This record gives structure tokens, sequence and C-alpha cells, in this order.
């Protein structure tokens, strides 16, 4: 334990920065949640992932819990706390709450940590934030458990042959960090051409897969950003080219050209993958420097969009120069914030997409947005042609949304959901 008591007096903000495998999910958090029971205060706790939140579940084997997919602690996820907050009949209260894995820069994330920062720093609950990289000024090469050497090398950005031996050399499992689904998959391929096994984490993959990797023990894991949240990956050596995916509002659009250099926070997490048992030396192989200043990220403005419509709140303060325009500038109507939720939770939409659409359009019902864009918001598959679909009274369309956030047709997501929508099935 790192804190005694006063840690759940109200307006109290408690920042626990251990590092992984030092017993936080199965020691640390199971004594705060007794210390809650016994002094009845309501608390609720938020977890990145499923994957986490059923750990919780069974480090928290024994106490009158209630997890979400007569107790008074609740479990649930960052994103689950901020959606159920998005129906203003919602919106029930903690006196303390508890967030772990508090750095992650998902907007649902972002504006969770910034909704309690601002009710703690009103005195309405205490607040604990856990996680090894806390918002603000991060090192790359923070205290491990057990020894990691770390060393720069060149690494491969794509397919290679020759030149990169110690890459297959090697005898011990690796975890490869790569800026992007279809990065990884290139690889993936090369790695498994060359007799590797190979599992594939991301987004899309994380929820359902990460189980596999205990299980199969690949050789590799290639893994998008989704491991800098808690994931245990069992491995001896991380390969971290240290970028990462760039997803920028460019001209009106959101676009996903190119990569940034990750944060230090993130370096850090991806390092943080290693160095989890006291008396083994792991090895973390990184290429290049960190870029701390992320601000120009989309993720800003969905944390904002997501703030705006969940309450003046701030983000989590050094988090606050980063929010885009005034607190409130993305606050939506009672009727039309219906409208979001149902996009952001049915429809699978992006913050993005979400509230533009949201904001501007009559209906509920309206398709019309999703082909009557500009010409150069055309929708194509990898092979070239335009996307075209039918509306249910058999007029052909060209999927040419008004709004287009690139998002929704890679990167995890299927141009066939998103035609499903437009189509009006969904």
């Amino acid at each position: 334990a790192v804190v005694g008591t006063g840690w759940t007096s109200k307006g109290q903000i408690t920042v626990l920065d251990m590092h992984p495998g030092s017993g936080k999910t199965h020691r640390v958090l199971p004594e705060l949640i007794r210390q809650c029971i016994d002094r009845r205060l309501r608390t609720l706790v938020l977890a990145p992932t499923r994957v986490v939140l059923k750990e919780m579940e069974r480090a928290l084997n024994g106490k009158r819990v209630r997890f979400h997919s007569g107790a008074i602690v609740d479990v649930m996820c960052h994103a689950t706390y901020v959606n159920r907050r998005l129906l203003p009949q919602g919106r029930q209260n903690w006196e303390v709450a508890i967030m772990d894995e508090a750095h992650w820069t998902d907007p649902h994330s972002i504006a969770a940590r910034g909704h309690l920062y601002t009710l703690a720093k009103e005195n309405k609950c205490a607040l604990v934030l856990m996680t090894a990289t806390p918002p603000g000024k991060s090192e790359p090469f923070p205290e491990s458990n057990g020894a990691i050497t770390s060393e720069e090398r060149q690494i491969p950005d794509g397919e290679w042959r020759d030149g990169f031996d110690w890459i297959t050399e090697y005898e011990g499992r690796t975890a490869w960090f790569v800026p992007s689904i279809a990065k990884g998959g290139a690889i993936a391929r090369t790695l498994r051409q060359k007799g590797k096994s190979v599992i594939c984490l991301n987004s899309k993959t994380f929820e359902k897969d990460y189980s596999r990797v205990r299980d199969e023990k690949p050789d590799f894991v290639v893994t998008t950003d989704i491991s800098e949240m808690g994931a245990n990956l069992d491995v001896s050596r991380v390969i971290d080219g240290r970028t990462n995916i760039k997803p920028e509002e460019v001209d009106g659009k959101v676009e996903l050209t190119g990569t940034r250099r990750v944060t230090t926070a993130s370096a850090a997490q991806r390092r943080g993958r290693v160095g989890r048992q006291d008396g083994r030396t792991d090895e973390y192989i990184y290429s290049g420097q960190c870029d701390d200043d992320d601000s120009g990220l989309v993720q800003w403005k969905e944390a904002q969009i997501l703030l705006d419509n969940i309450t003046v709140a701030t983000f989590y303060g050094p988090e606050q120069d980063k929010m885009p325009e005034v607190a409130g500038h993305f606050r939506l109507t009672e009727e039309k914030r219906k409208h979001f939720r149902h996009l952001l939770t049915h429809c699978d939409f992006t913050p993005w997409l979400a509230w533009h659409v949201a904001a501007n359009v009559s209906s509920v019902t309206d398709r019309s947005w999703t082909w009557e864009g500009p010409e150069a918001n055309a929708v194509d598959e990898a092979s070239g042609d335009l996307v075209t679909f039918r509306s249910p009274n058999g007029a052909e369309r060209t999927l040419r949304p008004v709004w287009k956030d690139a998002r929704m047709f890679k990167e995890g997501r299927d141009i066939k959901e998103f035609v499903a929508y437009a189509s009006g099935r969904r």
C-alpha cells in the first residue's frame, strides 16, 4: 500500500504510479475496496477494457461488488461510465472514484478522468488515478520490478529479408509494437515466412484474442497501442519503433495518414510490457525519440465532445491545455444528445462523426447525408472503384458522406458495416 487514509476524503486526488507486476490489481485494488466497504463509501472503479474488468472481478472475489457488462461498489469500463452519462436521466453519483490505467488517450478515457477531476476539484468526491505514466511529465525509462536492458537499433518498418538477424535469432518471446493494423499485417507476414508463430493484437482483436497469447505462447505478439493499458503479454523482449497512427481533423475531415512519434508516456507503457519480474533481465529494443506534443490529434476534440455532453468542466489538469474549444462548445440539446448516443453505442460511430451527424441532420431516419457530401468525400475500395449501395427504394447510391472520418472505413472498422447504416438496414 502507498496511502493510509484521507485518500477517501472529498476533494482528495491521489495518483498511484506503481510499476507493473508489484501487485496493483490483486493486492492494492482489493485493499482500497476493503477500506471503501468498511467506511460505507459509494465507490466507482473504472477498468480500461473488458480484459481488465474480468481480472478485477477475480481479484474482488468475495466482496459485494457490482460489475457492469445490494452492493455499494460499482465496477465498469471507462467507456461505460461516460456512455451512461449521455442519458441525462442516468448519472448516478459516487463519493470515491478509482480509475485504472488512467493515462489512456482514448476519448472516453480522457473525458472520464476530466469529469472525475472536475468533481473532485469541486469537492464532490475523492479520486484515485492508477497509472505508471500519469498525465504531465513522463520519463521514457521509468523504474521497473526487474531489469530492462534498453538499446536503440534500426527496426524494420515493413517486410524485410536480410540485415536484421537479431530479430529472429532471439530465443525468448517478443512483443513488437506497430503504429497501425496495416503495418502489423506486413510485419506478421514476414515473421511467419521466417518460421515464427505470430498473434496480432489491436483495437479489433484485443477483447477476443488476448487469451490466445497465454494459451498459445506465440514467438511474436504484433500489437498496436491497444497493449499499453494493462496487457500482460508474458514476453522477454519488446521491439518498439516508437510510432503511432495520427488521426487528425484536416480541412473538416478526419484523416489517417502517416505516423507520429509516440509520446513518452506511450514509450514507457510499451517498455512497461517487460521488466515485470525481479531476478530476470528483459530487453527493450527501440528506434528514435518521443514527441509529447499530441495536441493536434482529434482525440482531444472527441474528449471535449463527450465531456460537454456528460456534464465548468475541464480535462484532468495538465491536459486542460489540450481542450481545443471553450468548455460547453460541443454541448447538444437533450434530443440531439439522444441521437448522438445511439450513433456511438448502436452504430459504432466515432465521437467526431456521431457529433457532426447529431448536431446537423434533421431526423434520426435520414440517410441522405451519407451520399450528399462533396465529390471528394466519395469512399473507394482498395480495388479503386467507389462504394455503391441501394436505398430501400432501390435507388443506387455512391457512398459520399457529408462528414468523412477515415476511421469508419479501415483500421479495424469495415466499409460493409457503414453501408448497413447508409442503406437504412441499421
